[PDB]
């Protein structure tokens, strides 16, 4: 029954980012009746003490790691929600790689591009502490290519390096920047890195805004609830 959609804190004035996932949250709410859905950033102290051992938890993370098994457990536990359940993460939502490729679709058309002939970037954050997110990322690009002309990634944190992975790409691209949140995107300052690579194409808002989120995460919470 009680549901928190969670995003991971960001620097800078913990009110905007709290707003943004409560909205997102508000979306969530009608498409699943039987939960009371709200939303949470980490950025705001007292995040979590809304939570209790009965509430499950969809966290806005691309992928599994240290914190989605130790320490929002252990914010969670101190908080007073021990047994709080946590869900996969959005970064391995089942529905996110037909999500990317409708964005993607929807793009090409626009442009008057056959979807054939555009080359692909997947932007992300990527991680210097785990192998996890790229890998993520790259599954992202491997289910895209048989749909377009290629499919690479270019990340911030590691190898290969979004100014690089963007370089001596065709004026017919499109990156695709893999974000859960508009703070967590912002931060990366990806305009930066595709303005120092040269980037011609066509660079589209980041995933988590996309108008088919709410619905993706609801079927998540859907799915977990008994
Ligand atoms: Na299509």
């Amino acid at each position: 029954r009680n549901v928190l959609i969670v995003a991971h804190g960001q620097p800078g004035d913990p009110a905007p980012q709290q707003r943004a996932i409560e909205a997102l949250a508000a979306r969530v709410a009608p498409l699943v009746p039987q939960a009371c859905v709200r939303g949470a950033t980490l950025a705001m102290p007292g995040a979590l003490d809304r939570a209790d051992d009965e509430t499950l938890i969809y966290p806005l993370f691309m992928a599994t790691g240290w914190f989605t098994r130790s320490e929002l457990p252990r914010r969670l536990a101190l908080a007073g929600a021990p047994k709080a359940r946590i869900l996969p993460p959005f970064g391995s939502d089942p529905g996110l790689p037909a999500l990317c490729l409708a964005l993607i679709a929807q793009a090409a058309e626009t442009q008057g591009w056959p979807l054939a002939g555009t080359r692909l970037l997947v932007a992300a954050h990527g991680s210097g502490r785990s192998r996890a997110p790229s890998e993520a990322a790259r599954r992202i690009a491997a289910g895209l290519a048989p749909y377009a002309a290629a499919a690479t990634c270019g990340f911030i944190e590691e190898a290969p390096f979004i100014a690089d992975a963007a370089r001596d790409l065709p004026e017919r691209a499109i990156c695709l920047p893999l974000f859960a949140t508009q703070a967590e995107h912002v931060t990366d300052d990806l305009p930066a890195a595709l303005s120092q690579a040269g980037f011609q194409g066509l660079v589209l808002p980041p995933v988590g805004l996309a108008p088919q989120v709410p619905a993706m995460i609801a079927e998540s919470i859907k799915a977990a609830l008994s």
